[PDB]
């Protein structure tokens, strides 16, 4: 598989477009932390902007949730946002000031989870809109991604106590240590093989982890490529941003990892989503990626 990569332009330049999700039926979703929105492309490739009700909100990451509603966080205004099937947006803040939210995603009954990166604690949201909390055992954490595991308990990165996460919906924490020291892990994600797959920003790994907490890692090919994001492709492959290095990362058969190129002075690319053929990325340096290999012959 060598490939095509296409660029879109969204409805303004320099809106900081950083955390990127995809609908079941393909509508891509976009976080834009400069223009403080979100925004949706749809299958006809037309735009539509849902400005932040709060100005200068850092808009971070986003998930689609099981009844097709848009759940973020507002990383600056320390706030978790909603985006209702009526196109309504309704923010929540965070009790404690300066919480800093940062991942989030949809745990295993339905309620929305996420990290707060300085409160040191994991959140979770009810429909009706109430927030719960739980600690985190050291201070000074900075719980990053949040994903939902095979075994249906939350996965999260500790940036830095370079640790992997896991709490359940009743609330027992367990903390993994990374064998590379001070390794700095961010994304993390469910791989097909169910184990949950993460990056060491500083080690410049790929790690993997069971649902039973045994790790594995993989070196990345370029050195100090800052890896950032990953997400789960075709059956083993997991694809991921090097923001550092200005390329795609995809980690394939027999653990080789291939390295795509981005053609783009300080393309910087943050998130990543797989829509099942197509490869999106969303790019600091103010567009939209679009990634797709070409099937082999013979
Ligand atoms: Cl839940």
């Amino acid at each position: 598989m060598e490939f095509k990569l296409q660029e879109l332009n969204l409805t303004n330049q320099d809106t900081g477009p950083y955390g990127i999700t995809v609908s079941d039926k393909g509508k891509v979703w976009i976080t834009q932390h400069k223009a403080n929105m979100i925004s949706c492309i749809n299958l006809d490739g037309k735009i539509t902007e849902y400005p932040l009700p709060t100005p200068d909100a850092k808009v971070m990451c986003l998930t689609i949730s099981s009844d097709g509603e848009v759940w973020f966080t507002e990383n600056a205004a320390n706030k978790i946002g909603r985006i209702t099937k009526k196109g309504i947006i309704k923010e929540y803040t965070l009790p404690n000031p300066d919480s800093a939210p940062y991942g989030i995603t949809e745990g295993p009954n339905g309620d929305i989870w996420f990290t707060e990166m300085n409160g040191n604690r994991i959140g979770r949201i009810t429909d009706d809109g109430k927030i719960r909390e739980y600690e985190l055992p050291n201070k000074g954490s900075y719980p990053s991604f949040i994903t939902l595991g095979s075994d249906n308990a939350l996965w999260f990165t500790e940036n830095q106590n370079n640790a992997i996460g896991r709490i359940t919906e009743s609330g027992d924490i367990t903390e993994f240590k990374i064998p590379t020291p001070a390794s700095g892990p961010v994304g993390i994600t469910k791989g097909n093989d169910d184990a949950l797959w993460f990056v060491e920003i500083i080690g410049n790994k790929i790690g993997r982890i069971t649902t039973s907490g045994e790790i594995t890692e993989f070196k990345i090919p370029t050195p100090n490529a800052r890896p950032h994001a990953i997400t789960a492709g075709a059956g083993i492959d997991l694809w991921f941003t090097e923001w550092g290095a200005n390329k795609i990362g995809r980690l394939t058969s027999n653990n080789i990892i291939e390295e795509y190129p981005i053609q783009i002075k300080s393309a910087e690319p943050h998130g990543i989503c797989f829509d099942g053929e197509t490869i999106w990325f969303a790019m600091e340096c103010d567009k939209i990626g679009k990634l797709t290999l070409i099937k082999d012959n013979m």
